[PDB]
């Protein structure tokens, strides 16, 4: 896994441009390869042996999940300590949802492509859990196709919204596939609304308390352009955010339904 990865000297890169932030992300130009890449440097000034090894586990987990809808990783840079990744021109879904009103055919495809990627992770032996899925992680290429990113919290802030209610109920609960299914439901909410969940609210703790009983983000209305598929996606979202995690569908089932929304 970590053998096909490379080590990058900072001399190999050029024209650094900040893009995200967590740790800052930079669009760099590999000079000898004549192509662009992304690199994520650590926030700290000193990088201890936990960081260096943690970054390596993130890279290994990315290479293991080589797939169409997963972000490719090339190696780890040493000069500044950071992860050398594929550059996605269109950037994050978060930025795209803020940017402008999106057509529904796209929205449904972004949802489906994300779902296919997540399904792939869960299909591994053993399953790879993402445990961090949010529109900031969901990255889009020049032609608006998804690649899932940020395996920093994977397993073999304003982010309370993506946290499952069972995680608030029980201190130190065992992580599962149904964690990702919940977060994915909140992503769907983001696509249907182009809003951030609980954006306007007074306080975190009140909403996090109400979530443990049943209070989820307010349902969007049925859209005019694609009212049949919208209603269907909304349905799926609701099943994906159920309080009882055994009621939530598997990504095998989810992909099966999101595919029909693209037909
Ligand atoms: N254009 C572009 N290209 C990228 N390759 C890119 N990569 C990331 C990223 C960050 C950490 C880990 C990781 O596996 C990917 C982010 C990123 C993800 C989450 C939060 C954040 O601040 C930045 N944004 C990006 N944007
Ligand atoms: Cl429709």
């Amino acid at each position: 896994a970590l053998g096909l990865l490379r080590t990058f000297d900072a001399g190999e890169f050029a024209g650094w441009e900040k893009v995200g932030s967590f740790g800052q992300v930079y669009k760099v130009r590999h000079v000898h390869w004549k192509t662009w890449l992304a690199i994520k440097c650590s926030p700290s000034l000193h990088v201890d042996d936990r960081e260096r090894m943690e970054l390596l586990e993130e890279a290994k987990k990315m290479e293991m999940a080589k797939f169409r809808y997963i972000l490719p990783v090339y190696g780890i840079c040493q000069e500044p300590v950071g992860l050398v990744m594929e550059y996605m021109e269109t950037g994050s879904l978060e930025k795209l949802l803020a940017s402008e009103p999106l057509p529904w055919d796209l929205r449904f495809r972004i949802v489906h492509e994300t779902a296919v990627g997540m399904n792939f992770l869960h299909c591994m032996s053993p399953p790879l859990l993402h445990l961090n899925l949010k529109p900031a992680n969901i990255l889009l290429d020049a032609h608006y196709h998804v690649k899932i990113s940020d395996f920093g919290l994977a397993k073999c802030f304003g982010t309370i919204a993506y946290l499952p209610p069972e995680r608030i109920r029980e201190k130190s609960r065992l992580f599962d596939t149904k964690h990702d299914v919940y977060s994915f439901a909140i992503v769907i909410w983001g696509v249907l609304t182009q809003k951030k969940p609980f954006a306007d609210e007074k306080n975190i703790l009140h909403i996090m308390m109400k979530v443990v009983k049943g209070h989820r983000p307010e349902l969007p209305p049925i859209c005019r352009p694609r009212p049949r598929a919208c209603a269907s996606l909304i349905g799926l979202m609701q099943r994906c955010w159920h309080a009882d995690p055994q009621v939530r569908p598997t990504f095998q089932e989810i992909t099966s339904e999101t595919e029909d929304l693209c037909e």
